[PDB]
C-alpha cells in the first residue's frame, strides 16, 4: 500500500 501521507479523500 503506498499511502501519501495519509490520503482522506474517499473514506
Amino acid at each position: 500500500f503506498q499511502w501519501q501521507r495519509n490520503i482522506r479523500k474517499v473514506r
